[PDB]
This record gives C-alpha cells, structure tokens and sequence, in this order.
C-alpha cells in the first residue's frame, strides 16, 4: 500500500462504531439495561449510545438489520478540512469513498466514508451534535459505568501491511506481538495519547474483533461480571476478566445478541509522546495477553464480526497464510512458557492451567 | 456414622492458624513474607512464625522445616482454658487418638490438645496465646496485596456426609453445600465465627489438605496479588482465579506454595452468625456454583492436595472417595453442566465452560 | 449504678433493626429507597420496611409516619425464642417498664419484647423475624453506594461508666474508648458480634439517638454516596466525612435524613469475636482519634442527635450532661488536640485542626 | 497585556518535571522516597532525582539543596529537538530574560532552555532526556499509595485573565474557570495533553508555586496515603481533602512537604483532546465547585504557596493581587457560598460549609 502525495486526514480518536443487529429489542437490553449506555436518541430502526463522560452525539449506533455485522468504524478528525483531506487521500489509494454533507446517522454532519485497503468501512468526520456531558452525572452512573469509548480492534491477514498503512495515516505504534522467525502476530496503534485507538490482529478478514470501553477502575469491571451472573447470562462473557499484559490494562470480554465481540478495559498507560518506547513481545510469553497466565479462550482467537462494504453486503474474508497465534501457543504442537528457556511453568501442546482445547 | 458424644462439645471460637511443614525455609520464608507480605512474629533455623495485618494473637501460620511437605496441625482458638479440657473428654470419648501438652506444640501457644480427629485430621485446640502488636492501624507497613485475616481451611475427605454430621456435633453450622438429586454430597461450608466458613469439606480422596485461605480489605488487593506474581515471573504459580465464587459470594484466588500447598486469598463473604442462618444448597452441574462467572475449575483443583501427618509425624494414608467425583459429573467426558437451568443454550456437554476441555 | 440482676442475661445476638418515626413519608422514601438504595421488604400508606443487601431478615430500618420525628425502637435479635423471655425476666429485676407482644410489633417480626431501658431508651428483643430473599448476590440490583448490612447504633446518654456498666451486665463487651487524663470517660463502643460495635455510647445529653449505621463492601461505595449527593444538589446533608475513624479503624460517613436522623455509613472495622480482644483507650485530644487523617469534627456531630420515644410513644425527657463535653475540650475556645502527645507542632489551641474554627 | 509574538509558539507536549530547593534533603527525601514512594532514578550529596511508577523519561521531580526552598524551574517536555531554538525565539520576542544549556540544567535532560516568563515563573522547555527504565508493570515495587504519573502543576498569579492569554497563545486550551457575574476571574486550568490540566492558574499574589500534582490509578491509593500519614503520626501534613474536585471531577489529597511545597494526588479526570472541547465555568459562590461534596476549602489553600527563583537563584518579589479574593468572598466575614444557586437554605453566609469558620 504505497503512501500518498497527498496528506494525511489528522485523526483525533475513534470516535464510534456503527453495528448491524438482527433484533433491536435484543440488543436494547443488552447495551442499555446490562451495561448501562446511555441513549441520546432511538426509534424503531436504531439506538444511538453514548458513554458517561462523552459530549459528542454517540459513541455506538444499533442498526437494525438482516445480517449483524460492522457497517462503519468511525474516527473523528481535528477540523472540517480534514474530511476533504481523508477524501483526496483515500481517492489516492483508489478505494471507494463515500461523501455526504449532512451526515451518513444521525448527530454527525459532513462525513466521510471508505472501503479501506484492508476492506474496511471507515467513517472521518469533525462536526458532530454535542449533548450533556454526563461525567458529574452521579445520579445515573452504574456500578459497572463505561466511562469513555477507548478503541476498536481489527482482524487482517497481513498485520505488517496493515501496520505500514496505518502508519502512513499517522497512527503510531505502541506494542505489538512476534516470533523468533519474524513473523508479526499482533499490533497496536493510537492517535489519542493511549495505548490504541485501533489495533491489528492477525487471522481471517476484514472482520471486527472487537469495540473497547473504558471504565474509571477495576471494580466496575468485576461488577460487570458480577451482573451477568446474576442475570443468569455467565456464558455471554467470553474471556476475562485479567489483566493484560500488552497494554497493561485491566479487561473483560463479552458479547452482545449477535455475537458482536465488547472488551471493557482501564488503566493502561500515556504514549503521547513522540518517542514513546515501543514494546515488542514473543507469541510464546504465556503473560503476554494475559498477565496472570489465565488461558486465552479459542473464540477470542477464530470468532469476530463480518464487516460491510458501503453497498451493505457482507466483506468477503481472505484467510490468512502467516502462523497462527493459536496454533503455535495453544494447539496441539503449540508452547507457551512462563519464564523464557525454562521448562517449568511452560505448556506443550496445550493451554495453561490444565486445559486443552475443546 | 461418628456418634455424638456424650461429653459437651468444646466453644470454639474460629479457625486460628495452621503448622505447615516445608521442605526449604528460606524458599517458603520467600514465598510467604517476600511474596505475600505475612509477618514474621519469631523464626529461627527451623520455624518461621507468620501473622496477618489484623491479627493479635502471636500467629496464623508456621512454616516448619521437615523432610515431607505436609499438614502438621489446623489449629482452633476455644474460649476459656476449660475448653480444652472439654475437647480432650470429647475426643476421648469419640476414641481418637489425642496428645496435651501444658505449654504448647508450638512458641506462642500455651496449654494445647492436639488429636487425629475420626477424618483423620490434625486438629489443634488451645485457648492461651502470646499476644503481639496488633498491626491493624500500621499502614506504614501496609502492602498493595495486604493478607489482613486467617479465614479458613478447606479439607478434602471421602465422605462429606460423615465429616459434616461430626463437625455439626462439634457445633460447626452448614452454610452451603453442592450436592446432585440423586443424592450426593460433593462439598460443604461450615461456620463458627459468623462468617461463610470456619472450615470445609471437599469430596475427594483424604485426609488432605485442600488449601489455607487468608482475606484481604478489597478485591483490588486481590488483583494486585496476581499483578506482583505476574512481574515476579511466577504466574505458574496461580492455579486458580481470580473470580467470584457462587459458594460464600467471595472474591477469590488459588495460589501454590514452594511445596504445592494452596492458599486461597479470600474477601467479602457475608454474616452468618444468626442460628437460622439460610443454607444454600447448589446443584453440583450449576456451572455459577463455584466460580460466578462461569469460568471453568482447573483440574488440579479436584485432584491435587497436601499430605496430613498423624500425631507421630507420619503422613496419613489416604482412603479413597467411592461417591461420584465432581471432577468427572461436571468437566470430564461424561461431565454435564448448565447456565441456566434446563436451558441447553449454554450448557456444557463432556467438557469445560469456555471452550476447553481436560488437559 | 444500675445493679446487675440475678436473672441471666438473654443471649444477644446482634444489632437487628431500627424503627425510626419520620414527618414525611414519601419524603423519607426518597432519601432511604431513591438516594441510598435500600431495598423495600413492604409498605403501605403509613409505614416503609427496609433492609440491606446481605440480609435474610425481614427488614433493618421501618419508617413509620408520626407527628414528632424520633427513635421509636433500637431491635437486638436473641440467639432462641427463650431468650425474649430471659430478656423480660432480666428488665422486671431492673424495674424497668416492659411490654410482650407474642405477634410483634411491627410487620415481620414475631414475638416480641420492648424496654424503656435504665438509660431511657426504647429497646427490642425478639427471635421470630420472617425470613424474606437474601439478596447478596442481585448484581442485578447492585447500586454503586450500596449499602450491604446494618452494622450498629450510637446512643447519647450522659453518664457514660454507668451505661457502660449496665451493658457489660448484660453481655456486651467493651472494645475501644476515648478518656483524658483526669477520669472522665467521652464515648465506649460495644459489641455482641465480632465486630468493634453493635451499640456505643457518646457522651451528652440524653436518651437521644446519634445514629445508625450501614456497612458497605469498599470505600469507593462510600464515596459514591456523596458523589451521587452533589450530583443530587443535596451535599448539604452530608454532615462530616468522608474519613478513617481512629477508633474502629473504619472508612466513614455520616449524612441527615430529611428529619435529621443521622445515618453513618461504614466499612471495613476489625474481627472482636476473641473474648481477650485487646481493649483500646484514646485520650480525648488526640486529634488522630475520631479521624485518622485529623480533619476536623465538625460541631453539629457533638450538638445534635435524635429524640426517643418512651412506650407510650411520648419523646423521652432529656437529662443534661455535668462531666466535660468533647466538644469544649477540644475544639471550644478553651480546647486543646495533638497530632503527636507532648510536641507542640501539630497542635491547635481554642479552634479545631485544619485552619477552622466554630 | 502580553503581545502574542510572530515567532512561532514551541510544540509543547505537557508537563514533565519539577525542580524543587529544598533546605534538608536527607529530610525530603525521607517525605518523596519512604512516605511516596517515588523512585529514585539518580542522587548524590546534593540532588535526588525521582519519578513516577509509568515514567519513561529520567525523571519528574528533582530535589535540589540549597538555603531557601523554593520552586528552581516547571519543566514541559517539547515535541521536537527544533522546539527548543523556538522557545527561545518566542521568549526573546517578549522581552524575557532566557538561558540556554546545550548539555541541559540538571542530570538526564539534554539541551534545555530556562527562561524568567512574563509572569516571573522559571520554565524550563526541553527535548532530549534521558531513556530510564519504564516501571508501569513492576508490580513488585508497587506501594499501596503509588504515585504513577506526573499530572500538572499550578500557578499562584495576581492577574488571571492577563496569564490566561498569554498561555493561550504559547497553544495551552481552557478546560474550566471560577468566575464571578462582576467578570471577575478567580482561577483557569489548561492543558496540551489530552487532559484538564499541564498548568494551572490560581488567583492570589505571585509568582508563586500553588501546587505540583501526581496521578494514581485509583481512589483507594490516595486514601492510603492518608492512612499511611495517620500511622507515621505526620496528618499534620494533610492540608486539605481527601475529596472530589467539582473543577475536572478529579478526586484529591493535597499535602504538605518538609518545606511546604504543596503536593496533590489526583485520579481520573476526563479527556479534553477534541479541539472543541466544552469549557465548564463555576460561578465563585458555588459551594460544590471546589470540593463537590461541599467540604470547606482551608483557608491555607488560599494563601499559602511557594516561593519562586529566577535565573540568579534569588526569590522573585510578589507582586499583590488587586482583584477580589475567592477566600474573602467565599468563606470570609463579607462572603458567602451555596449548595443550590438562589435558595437560602444549604447557604452559608460570612462562614464555611459544615459549621466552621475561619
Ligand atoms: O490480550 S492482549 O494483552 O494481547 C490485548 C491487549 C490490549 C487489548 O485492548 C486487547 O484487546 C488485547
Ligand atoms: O479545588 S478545585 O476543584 O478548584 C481544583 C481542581 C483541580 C485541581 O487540580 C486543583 O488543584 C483544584
Ligand atoms: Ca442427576
Ligand atoms: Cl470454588
Ligand atoms: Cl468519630
Ligand atoms: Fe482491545
Ligand atoms: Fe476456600
Ligand atoms: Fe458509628
Ligand atoms: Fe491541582
């Protein structure tokens, strides 16, 4: 993907993430009675999200629709010239770019939207409806409270052709995940002076893997769980709750009616400096993804989201043919260790404590 | 069936500490001071003396140097000195073996009854002890992962039936248990001091040792214990967690000694010192029974288990469980479990929740 | 001196509830049920029951409607159902007045006795409470304040040896206390469960009611209460705190109800169940005592407390304290309090710590 | 009024560091190090250079002996080694006195430049430093009161509105202010990484150093720093809080150094990194502005601050604040504050909050 003449949109954060689901009613209860969003404006057709401490319209939009998948990633930039200027740099790469002066949902005017090299929907846009900033909101706020929308993570099949594409576009990376024999399994990158703002795993895609939330500390996350024992939905959290190993934060994965993939996080680090040190780990370091040791489930490795084109139909999946994270840490001819070089506390042909895969 | 005696159970008050037996001291002294950040009320060449953030009494664990890592004694604080009195007329009475010492088996234990119980268990009774500083305002010396109670201990023993009829006699009161409908007992809790437990049984092969359990304030503290381990580079070390328990509602997690005994870091149970205390009994294939979250039990968890030592220092032999394993009804190959009761979406066929299976 | 009875004590299990005579009955609802979070047992148009997260009891607070607000009842449970008849025994020899009721005095709660007690204060011991569903794992429910247990009272009375005497007689035991170096005794604290109190004694005028107090689980639930009281404009009815008391050792807060009923919430105290636990005195000016971190108590703590009522449901007259007020020994214009015992640096003469005087 | 120069603006990054003379080392250290925990990244007989647990370049906070304690130099960290040649640019167009070291003015910082601003601060601006070990996973150091980030500093200046536009123009944005309907300013915050604050200005007379400010992860960590100065008998040092800042929702401790420099904890305030950002103004009689919960700000917040030095080393004379004084009209005998604008009652007149006056 070579880098345009032409500049780079300035990209602030990402900002929200468009997501087709089959029953509206469903995921309703999900985002709002479960994990306690709140609405800034639904119908019959959609439900427009947002955080506590957010003033932009929304940070997530149900769209009600035949198949669920990921209608459009959304990233908004410093100035109302940038638009033009994602615009003409996209028109550069030669992929498809949508433009509409009034906004594709609604609380978001002119916007931009891509099929990005890696086939995926991409939204720029700066203006955007400001609604009550609800961070003193005390009377509202939840014992499992998300806080702030923190980032989105991306499966491809080529990580280093993504990374050096999302470089271009000024993403700078933070930490990301190899092997001995050069290949990239993983890669993080931000704009906002986080960790990520969107990041690369590697495996069959486009898909989504997943949308991050914050939370102000660790025990709204455990509240989280905690709630969804006792609703009785248990199996709808998927992996977690730990800590992380890249990135240092404290998460959980769960996931919505139509399996679309929801991380809660908090409490990585600042990386707003321009020489921020980059961190690279070794796919085998059993405290990489998570800190603990605590095995990584296999549907967080084979399971995302579908990702559409600007048509509305489904993005057709290249597989990947670099190595498998899977395969080479928790499969059957997979290792992982817990110190490097030693033996003990290492895993040979199976997950940590105890577990093969099922 | 363990008949009840005659002779008036001893009050006793809670658990109080436990005398482990370790192969290397100054490995174990690691572990549990550098590591954990007990506090050492005495050691010497061959004992380490250890006690929590809030404890006043001279200590809640001692690490003895020996040849065989192993359970030497679980120790209970009774009420008066007659007490004691009380458990050795008790323990006779029950015909089990007993051995009293005026002033202790151990520095900073006074007038002391230790006995093979009917489970086969090293059970210590006393009521004098040397008190120390209480460190319950020192947060000068407060770590980020404080150990600041002894809780429990949890042992492992054939019959769970049997083992709870005695410790009701004893005067211990059920606060849950697992148990199937065809009537099996895999698990019970039980109480003297108000809280979820004081002791429990674990179905299994026995007498062993399942696990000492310390509590901390907050479950942050908890999460920090696993953080350290993490930058330690000893996360092979965490066996198990952290969670939410079913059981007792505690924030939870397993943790192995240099020996392999297990400790558990524990907080936020609840009150059960009213008499009618509510039993809460769960289904055995209640995939929320032991961890909430529905995250799977490790297998270790059923298997793995410290050695106990009878009165003359020798390990206990072990006699085998005959009831259903808990292990092989809920995760082995013809394991069943659910989510929500007669739901088969999200339940659990011949192996664990989360996609695993028995390694 | 009240006399010890030879009629044994009954054997008391813990604090169990209180009956609260409140103006306003929807008023009183919204700070209990809306702005706390206490769960609702039963109510009708003249009383509200009301019990905490962890309980299987019926209720720990019942509001009743009346003309004067007050203490109409501070309930212990007893260990078996002849322990109320002990309980009865043991007050005749006392010669105080009682009165039995077989099927309660209030909704769920069974057999009954109520005192006028040597100090003038309206108590209950019962065994029979309906049991309703425990609710200590309804993550559903959870607030981010949630208030888990009722955990003790506090009574004003003004003689504090001679109540600490009667209660010692009838079987609680003393944990901690506050004296000076001159004899006088300010406040003691006393327990029948393990914890540092079921009910304490604060010097002053009395029979009045200082407070009630509910646990949490951990200090951010305390600080979300009066987080969620700015964002509810009513941070005026946080009274002092939040804090570390010296004595007890425990995370704090104290906050008026709409008739100025005190409630304090707490968490985190220590483990007294050992019948040799360590008894600690603190002198009267160490400014450490109250608060760990020596913020000022602010005045209305010692001034203001809520009336009783005998068993005629007529307020208790009130008998003025004659030995020293903590008060003017402390913070009065001829106090004195230390931070550290014979070093003049720290101390505050005639004002309270921090900068502040009355 | 300061003119805004033609020459570019320096790219500042945030604050980075503090230079602090402190009169006993042995003394402060024993206050940043043991009491702290902050880590020593370099010392010797005259110095002692520390940082936070998530830092990466040589240090936060220099310690520096000398014989009048005092504020050496505010370090901010630019994004390029060029920003350094344009600070000096733009601060000789102003007409202020500057000093450039091409090896840098203390250990671990390269080519610096110190200037005397047009307010009398000694700012520091700076590229090159020094790569340290980053220790945000090093668990096995952390304390319970762990001090992770350096968050801002905050300056004591007569004139606000004059500062104001003068770091406006050096590209620092307004998050918040306290103002009165006369127009009179009492206090801005700002900032250049994406937060409330890198400075901060309070209305008082000056130059003089209000306060440095560090982050930790959670409420609870700055509750143990009050718990730990409790148990070392120094809660004389405790100056205001613990609280919850109406100003940036960040929850606070300020505490006091052998020298009283002032030093905040602080956590989790809100993202400000969109350019539109809303600022949020607090009328001056708003008694939850300061603290949220309506605790009285102590009258030593307000008056007491640290010296200054220029160039030479010697004290920068104070110059008086001519403008209304928040002290005076807020908890002074002709001032007054409120909990809801209009309503009498939760008003507090020629007094503080909670029974206190000065
Ligand atoms: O599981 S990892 O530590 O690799 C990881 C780190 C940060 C993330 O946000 C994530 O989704 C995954
Ligand atoms: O006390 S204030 O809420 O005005 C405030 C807010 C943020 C700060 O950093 C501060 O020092 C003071
Ligand atoms: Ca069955
Ligand atoms: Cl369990
Ligand atoms: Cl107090
Ligand atoms: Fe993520
Ligand atoms: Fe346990
Ligand atoms: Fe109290
Ligand atoms: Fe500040």
């Amino acid at each position: 993907i070579p880098k345009p003449v032409a500049p780079a949109p300035d990209i602030l954060r990402c900002a929200y993430a468009e997501l087709v689901v089959t029953d509206l009613a469903k995921s309703r209860n999900f985002y709002v009675d479960v994990l306690g969003l709140h609405v800034s404006y639904e119908d019959e057709n959609q439900i427009y999200l947002r955080s506590f401490e957010e003033f932009i319209h929304h940070n997530l939009v149900l769209t009600k629709g035949p198949v669920a998948a990921l209608k459009a990633m959304a990233f908004r930039v410093r100035t109302p010239e940038d638009v033009d200027k994602a615009e003409a740099y996209y028109q550069e790469l030669g992929c498809r770019t949508e433009r509409r002066k009034d906004g594709f949902v609604k609380g978001i005017g002119d916007a931009l939207r891509v099929e990005d090299p890696l086939g995926f929907p991409y939204e720029f846009f700066f203006e955007t409806t400001h609604v009550e900033r609800l961070h003193m909101r005390y009377d509202l706020y939840s014992a499992g409270e998300l806080v702030r929308l923190d980032h989105f993570n991306q499966v491809t099949p080529d990580v280093p052709r993504g990374r050096k594409y999302l470089e271009d576009l000024g993403f700078r990376v933070t930490e990301d995940i190899q092997d001995d024999e050069g290949t990239t399994y993983a890669a993080w990158m931000h704009r906002k002076g986080t960790v990520q703002d969107t990041a690369l795993t590697g495996g069959n895609g486009p898909r989504l893997h997943h949308v991050a939330f914050s939370t102000h500390e660790k025990h709204n996350i455990i509240q989280i769980c905690d709630k969804m024992g006792a609703l009785r939905i248990s199996d709808r959290i998927e992996r977690g709750p730990g800590r992380h190993g890249v990135s240092n934060a404290f998460y959980l994965y769960i996931l919505d009616p139509d399996n679309h993939r929801i991380e809660i996080y908090t409490q990585d680090y600042y990386t707003g400096d321009p020489d921020n040190p980059t961190i690279t780990w070794n796919v085998h370091d059993n405290q990489r993804r998570d800190w603990w040791g605590n095995p990584v489930v296999p549907s967080w490795y084979t399971e995302a989201s579908k990702v559409l084109d600007l048509d509305g139909n489904v993005q057709e999946i290249i597989e990947r043919t670099d190595d498998s994270e899977l395969e080479v840490t928790i499969g059957a001819d997979g290792f992982s260790f817990t110190r490097a070089g030693d033996e003990d506390g290492s895993y040979h042909g199976q997950a940590s404590k105890g577990f093969k895969l099922g």
